[PDB]
């Protein structure tokens, strides 16, 4: 029955990855975004000009009103509806229908995406951080009280133009991966906050503070794109990759992720771009483990020639490990065991110098101090 769940994912990139969803009775089907960075279920439920379609209460003979408002701000895009519960399922997901939580959007700005074929979001996060308040019962947190799934699921995102992947819900699918799972604590359930204890770039450690990495919180999030960073991680990240590169010059728009970058194509000269190595706690005193990324995965191909947005970018409230970053490994949410699983993806990407690799044991002193408080 995994199998089934195998590949239920698709997507345009740098616009979320969504999985097939049903709603209320008879059952209207719509494409949600999977989103570990947020934790409210969401559809559109009126017009709107980028919408191919819409849930319609009216049309469903188990809709329920809550008689309650609610808005979500993201940081890319925010709307505002009305609260419900209705029936709902998965068709490439396990065999079940659960009554949840459902927001109606009424209104939106700049959340919905010009042909991006998904009509809502599915916050896989915790009830902590729900809108209006930790009350709202997340889907997940519902999909596991009123049925046997158990409380775990895991992410395979592929990346390339249209992108694939899997979300195994209730279970770990072993086909999806090679080598050996690595796991790191969620520090704490709100988002899916982890704990990074040392970067470096192409085998050079970055060598700042460790809280810096962490500096407010690091998360993990499927609904973002870019590995985001903050202020004085990124500046450092992007000296280092600059100087790695240096051999050719870029506007400086391109670092700022604002500008495409074009070579002749098949002519990308990926050997001139570091990987860039994350460690994450680990399980056990003293120890990490490592995530190594390459360049075909934070340089995002955009439309003669091969073409790239620098998908490594700045922020100010943490650490964000995006999809650029889940790209090419099966990521576990265990949610029972409170930890996050990384191995190495059945789609990872080809290079035939260098590979993306989850690596461990390490022995990392003082991982504690890294934490931001
Ligand atoms: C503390 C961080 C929270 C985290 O941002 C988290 N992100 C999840 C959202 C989900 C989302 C919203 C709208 C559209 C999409 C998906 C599809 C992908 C679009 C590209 C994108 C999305 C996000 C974010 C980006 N980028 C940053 C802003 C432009 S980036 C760096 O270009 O990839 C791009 C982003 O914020 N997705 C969040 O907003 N949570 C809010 C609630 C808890 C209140």
């Amino acid at each position: 029955s995994f199998v089934e769940m195998v590949d239920n994912l698709r997507g345009k990139s740098g616009q979320g990855y969504y999985v097939e969803m049903t709603v209320g009775s008879p059952p209207q089907t719509l494409n949600i975004l999977v989103d570990t960075g947020s934790s409210n279920f969401a559809v559109g439920a009126a017009p709107h000009p980028f919408l191919h379609r819409y849930y319609q209460r009216q049309l469903s003979s188990t809709y329920r009103d809550l008689r309650k408002g609610v808005y979500v701000p993201y940081t890319q895009g925010k709307w505002e509806g009305e609260l419900g519960t209705d029936l709902v399922s998965i068709p490439h997901g396990p065999n079940v229908t659960v009554r949840a939580n459902i927001a109606a959007i009424t209104e939106s700005d700049k959340f919905f995406i010009n042909g991006s074929n998904w009509e809502g979001i599915l916050g896989l996060a915790y009830a902590e951080i729900a809108r209006p308040d930790d009350s709202l019962e997340p889907f997940f947190d519902s999909l596991v009280k009123q049925t046997h799934v158990p409380n775990l699921f895991s992410l395979q995102l592929c990346g390339a133009a249209s992108v694939g992947g899997s979300m195994i819900i209730g279970g770990i699918d072993h086909s999806l991966y090679t080598g050996s799972l690595w796991y790191t604590p969620i520090r704490r359930e709100w988002y899916y906050e982890v704990i990074i204890v040392r970067v470096e770039i192409n085998g050079q450690d970055l060598k700042m503070d460790c809280k810096e990495y962490n500096y407010d919180k690091s998360i993990v999030d499927s609904g973002t794109t870019n590995l985001r960073l903050p202020k004085k991680v990124f500046e450092a990240a992007v000296k280092s990759i600059k100087a790695a590169s240096s051999t050719e010059k870029f506007p400086d728009g391109f670092w700022l992720g604002e500008q495409l970058v074009c070579w002749q194509a098949g002519t990308t000269p990926w050997n001139i771009f570091p990987v860039i190595s994350l460690y994450l706690m680990g399980e056990v005193t003293n120890q990490s483990f490592r995530i190594t990324i390459l360049p075909q995965q934070y340089l995002r191909p955009v439309e003669q020639d091969d073409c790239y947005k620098f998908a490594i970018s700045q922020s100010s409230t943490g650490t964000v490990m995006g999809a650029v970053i889940m790209e090419g490994f099966y990521v576990v949410f265990d949610r029972a065991r409170k930890r996050i699983g990384f191995a190495v993806s059945a789609c990872h990407v080809h290079d035939e110098f260098r590979t993306a690799a989850v690596e461990g044991p390490f022995v990392t002193l003082d991982m504690e101090d890294c934490g931001y408080n």
